[PDB]
């Protein structure tokens, strides 16, 4: 099948759960630690590889031990590593994560290496990204990256797969250049200025990025599935129920295997029902990585369906 | 010619400690500026604010069996702390807390107790004879209620001073208060405890008395800035801190309960133990991360002579 590309951050996580966040000055107790390997790009490369494309991975780590082990991980995780690169001096990427008793979290990231994913990587990737049929890539790199390999990809016909996370506000420049877009509601607000509230508004929210030059937007509804929009034309396809766990990399999940499934050729549709079934495996699972399914786990779960 | 013997029991842990502008809102992500692997709890904390002060202190804890509790124990050692009372328990992992500090130094802290969980009654009972014997027991609420009501029952019948430093914020019973002589809450914690909300020094006097109604004769309500409201059986006074910029605030009360025990196991007058104190935690801002952060004696007189 088609060539994929990944470019994003590479983090270990450490998540505590508790009751309630802590306020300011506040000091709570958690119930359950965990350590473990995150980052939106590693977690997106990660849910490609298990779930079968040939995808490799742009993105630094820091010259450390916990460096060395992710990419050890990432190299079972049926990824090709040889482009990601390790920084001398640097650190690897950490993310401190709270999880609370509904199930919402807080994340905050100390950047290390994945700030060093600069322009003058990505140029040194540009006949791998001009070779690939498609290119993903999410905002915890530095955005003079991604737009430079946007642009590498854009000249090249390699599909531009933007998740637009963590939230924040992009030019037109970059918008311009994009394919495929998966924001969640938080996003589709903080680039459109128009709060998701209903299927009403998330058409609404699409419709502003289609003018903005994209072509296919999906904007995620949580546990209310996908909404999937081609120029205008839209609907709401539901995702699975299951007895949710735990949703951080959810949406990474779902970016990961939707990516796959559309350069096997399925349709929309088939591949969102793919994404679907990826993310509720995942939001079964605890962590961000070790959550992630394999094809064959996704495979057998659409067959039970 | 040593002062009285002091012992500290309670928490260590790992500290994560990431600066940023603004806390994460729910559902957020930030990124922060500046990330920080440090040594903390606040029985480690004040065990080496005490040690590095000059008191002659062993610290009643529980690390894990991991590279981190050994790690912890060497650095402790060298801190002029008698660690022989701190144990390796095993199959659990050293206490780790995760901390956000936000632009203008405000904290949230997250912990996984870990092996803190494990200093039971049980392991306090095994150390008696060392409370029974010591000047004083300086203790937090990081570790198992159980556990702090067990040494200040040891301590009280042995006429060991009973200094507790009620943090984190909760609610205690009764049964402790009136074991504790010698308290140290600020003004969240004084709020907890009293029902009190303390803004200035006239709240601060009445958040004191409840606190000397329940048993507890000696009432330092901390005032971050503003330096503490010292009261005894309550005859109040208002003590002033020293002037710095702060870059760190992560320990600060640790550093002053240290440095509180050893100046009045040195036999200094309230006044000027506060004063010590205060002189310690002041340095103790300038630095970043917790231990890292606590100054030693030689600093401490070199500053209070300086102004
Ligand atoms: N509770 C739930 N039950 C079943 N599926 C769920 C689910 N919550 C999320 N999903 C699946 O995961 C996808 C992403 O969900 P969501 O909108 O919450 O992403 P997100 O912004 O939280 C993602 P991520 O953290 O990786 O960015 C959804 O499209 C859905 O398929
Ligand atoms: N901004 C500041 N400038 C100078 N000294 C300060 C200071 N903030 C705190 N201190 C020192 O620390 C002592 C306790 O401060 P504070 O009331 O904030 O403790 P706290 O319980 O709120 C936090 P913590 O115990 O973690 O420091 C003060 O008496 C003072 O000695
Ligand atoms: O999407 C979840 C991820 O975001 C943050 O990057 C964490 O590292 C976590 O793995
Ligand atoms: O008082 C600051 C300390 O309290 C928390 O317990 C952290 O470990 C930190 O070192
Ligand atoms: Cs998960
Ligand atoms: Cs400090």
């Amino acid at each position: 099948a088609g060539s994929l590309v990944v470019l994003g951050s590479i983090n270990a996580d450490h998540i505590l759960n508790l009751q309630s966040f802590p306020t300011p000055g506040e000091t709570v107790t958690g119930n359950h630690y965990q350590v473990a390997f995150g980052g939106k790009g590693a977690n997106q490369a990660v849910a490609a590889g298990r779930s079968g494309a040939n995808i490799a991975f742009i993105a630094c780590t820091g010259d450390d031990s916990i460096g060395e082990s992710v990419r050890q991980q990432l190299a079972t995780d049926n990824i090709d590593i040889t482009p990601v690169s390790v920084i001398k001096g640097e650190s690897t990427g950490v993310a401190l994560i709270f999880v609370n008793g509904e199930g919402e979290n807080v994340i905050g990231i100390h950047a290390g290496a994945n700030a060093a994913l600069s322009p003058a990587l990505v140029e040194a990737q540009r006949e791998r990204i001009a070779n690939a049929s498609a290119l993903l890539m999410q905002l915890e790199s530095p955005l003079e990256s991604v737009m430079a390999a946007a642009k590498i990809a854009h000249q090249n016909k390699t599909i531009v797969a933007l998740n637009p996370a963590p939230a924040r506000e992009l030019p037109d420049e970059l918008l311009a250049l994009v394919d495929i877009i998966t924001p969640n509601e938080t996003e589709a607000e903080k680039l459109t200025g128009i709060r998701v509230e209903n299927d009403e508004d998330a058409a609404k929210a699409a419709q502003v990025l289609h003018e903005k030059g994209i072509r296919t937007v999906l904007i995620t509804l949580g546990s209310r599935g996908v909404w999937a929009s081609v120029n205008g034309e839209g609907q709401r396809v539901p995702g699975f129920r299951v007895q949710a766990v735990d949703t951080i990399a959810a949406g990474d999940t779902f970016n990961g295997a939707l990516i796959t499934a559309l350069l096997e050729e399925k349709p929309l549709p088939e591949a969102i029902r793919f994404a679907h079934a990826a993310a509720a495996i995942a939001v079964t699972r605890k962590g961000a990585q070790p959550s992630v399914p394999w094809r064959e786990e996704i495979d057998a779960f659409l067959d039970r369906q």
